């Protein structure tokens, strides 16, 4: 096996339904990188090309500074790998728990700059005709911080007419409403709500009545004070009409951000 033979396996960093993630070392080039280890799919079945999907989008997706590198993906006998850039910073996600845990969060500077380079990346994916479908502070791992964005598990070509939907908390409702003319703007959506996260938010619901306040375009209570405009910024960016949020390429040159 590949995996067992050019690898040195360190610790296991992810544990899904599906896959598995470890932290590794290249034998030959002495360098640590995170590899998903997952059930290979029935050969030529919705599951399988929902995998090479995620294969194809890694392989496109790899010249940017804030998307995780992608170096290799291999097949074997049952299981599917995928070999990434290792983020020595862990997960948006784990930062956010951490802080949550000791009551000091990301501060507006931080907040401000987790958006900019994270709405550097959807630029990018945005402008290889693709969509990301599922950010969230799981989904943004971190290396000055860069923040990259992973998991192009959900990745689709931006005017797909079939879509597989990302975690519910961070879900436009034009999306849940099967709705796909401008999934662009699902990315703005779920962006703004993770620096919400970010920021010292209660973990967002799932669904119930709650879901649907925010879906109207309503932030959630976050515990800190931020500038009119920086908020303002973040409400357009959950507005109930995908078309008044802004572009990722509009995000980055929003003047909030300079
Ligand atoms: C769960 N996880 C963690 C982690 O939580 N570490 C503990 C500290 O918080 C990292 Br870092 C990480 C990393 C990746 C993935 C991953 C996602 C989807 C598909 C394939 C992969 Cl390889 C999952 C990852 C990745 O690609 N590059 C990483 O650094
Ligand atoms: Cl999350």
């Amino acid at each position: 096996s590949r995996y067992t033979t050019e690898f040195h396996e360190l610790e296991k960093i992810g544990s899904g339904e599906f896959g598995s993630v470890f932290k590794c070392v290249k034998r030959l080039d002495g360098c640590i990188y995170a590899i998903k280890r997952s059930k290979k799919p029935l050969a030529g079945s919705v599951d399988e090309q929902n995998a090479l999907r995620e294969v194809y989008a890694h392989a496109v997706l790899g010249q940017h500074s804030h998307v995780v590198r992608y170096f290799s993906a291999w097949a074997e006998d049952d299981h599917m790998l995928i070999q990434n850039e290792y983020c020595n910073g862990g997960s948006l996600a784990d930062a956010i728990s951490e802080n949550y845990r000791i009551m000091s969060y990301f501060k507006e500077a931080e907040l401000k700059d987790l958006l900019l380079q994270v709405g550097r990346g959807l630029r990018y994916i945005h402008s290889m005709s693709l969509v990301h479908m599922d950010i969230k502070p799981s989904n943004i791992f971190i290396s000055k911080v860069m923040f990259k964005i992973g998991d192009l598990g959900h990745v689709t070509r931006i005017s797909s007419p079939q879509v597989e939907e990302g975690d519910s908390r961070f879900l436009a409702n034009e999306v849940l409403q099967e709705n796909y003319t401008h999934l662009p703007k699902a990315d703005i959506f779920a962006l703004a709500l993770t620096v919400v996260c970010a920021a010292g938010a209660e973990p967002l619901p799932r669904n119930g009545d709650q879901w649907h306040e925010i879906r109207q375009g309503r932030l959630p209570r976050i515990p800190q004070v931020l500038s009119q405009e920086f908020t303002e910024l973040l409400k357009v960016m959950i507005h109930p009409d995908p078309e008044r949020r802004p572009s990722a390429m509009a995000l980055v040159k929003h003047s909030v951000l300079l």
